[PDB]
């Protein structure tokens, strides 16, 4: 499976309080560090079609657990959806990204396409907690921050990575953006992108670039 | 290899920082934890007699070089010998330890010996940081604890709590060095609060 030393990770320790110095000499001390330590890849693995959108984090299980309340912040979302939503969109980004051929190009866009509305849907329809909430424009459209509510949480580790990754490949080797109709996807990309446990975990565009090739 | 969610581990943590509540409630539950992630065992595996010593821990290494200065305080030894010193101990232990034929016990103890006492004199013998002669220094490589010992000082104590416990065997008296890092460590909550209670080894290794 996947390195575990992963931005995901780098987002659970900053958000459980444990964060990290913010130079480009610790950047680069942690990617050659990772790079020991995961020889076979330190970015996510493109899926195969068959393969089913688990990724098991066993040090975020970890660090979840024992680094708890009172404490630290418990980070696990509240409600199940949270956990997997948008999980097929790196497998739809895998099939689409691998094709060489021209003539599955469209189906496949397609098919990330219609993952990237089924989270815009879940990110524009109210959580439990919103019920009684009052949408600033139009009547019963969610508009908390992430996945889960207004917070970061596990769900938006394992999430936001692999959304930043389909944005910089796909916008990098095929010309694709996300929709700008979606605006609960880029309405939660910008939240994240605003946070420093996001944007300070970050892989340059160019590190995943290179990835990806 | 061995589970990297393991005491070595809970010590680097609470070095950098990074602590936990250590009543007997949130122990037991990090125990559990632990038994998830490591059902194979959390405590250190018995060595084989051909195995080499190393035991690589990726969350440690990947632990030093994020949680690093100057947010942090570096861990990593300054003298590469503080970094081999005393890693052959688990392995003559080991030895010991498995070996059920009373002949071969008298000798397979004196290996074990052997490996403590050259531990003893790289303790005794002053580091290059304390030149102009005994060594006054707590542990193995200065006054600080550094990964090094987060490796050694788990090991070392379970050598001591099962090695009394099935063969009443302890590390002399006159092993200073040794007993005197021992008790440096044990003072240290880094240490005690993260080490499983002389029951809970004794039944690992039973």
């Amino acid at each position: 499976g996947n390195c575990p030393f992963s931005q995901r990770l780098f987002m659970v320790l900053w958000l459980k309080g444990v964060t990290f110095n913010v130079t480009t000499v610790d950047t680069k001390r942690r990617t050659e560090t990772v790079q020991k330590l995961c020889p076979g890849g330190q970015l996510p693995f493109l899926l195969y079609g068959t393969e089913v959108h688990t990724d098991t984090n066993k040090i975020e299980e970890f660090l979840e657990a024992v680094l708890c309340p009172p404490r630290y912040p418990k980070l696990a979302a509240l409600n199940p959806e949270s956990n997997t939503a948008g999980l097929d969109i790196f497998a739809k980004f895998s099939a689409y990204i691998k094709n060489s051929n021209p003539a599955l190009n469209d189906n496949l866009e397609k098919g990330l396409l219609k993952a990237l509305k089924v989270l815009d849907n879940y990110l524009t329809s109210p959580l439990p907690e919103e019920v009684d909430e009052t949408s600033a424009e139009d009547e019963g459209v969610s508009q908390r921050k992430f996945l889960d509510g207004n917070e970061l949480t596990l769900a938006d580790c394992n999430l936001l990575p692999k959304l930043h990754i389909v944005q910089v490949v796909c916008k990098k080797y095929r010309g694709f953006t996300i929709p700008e109709a979606f605006r609960g996807v880029h309405r939660y990309l910008s939240n994240a992108y605003a946070r420093e446990e996001f944007a300070s975990t970050c892989p340059d565009d160019e590190e995943i670039e290179l990835a990806y090739e």
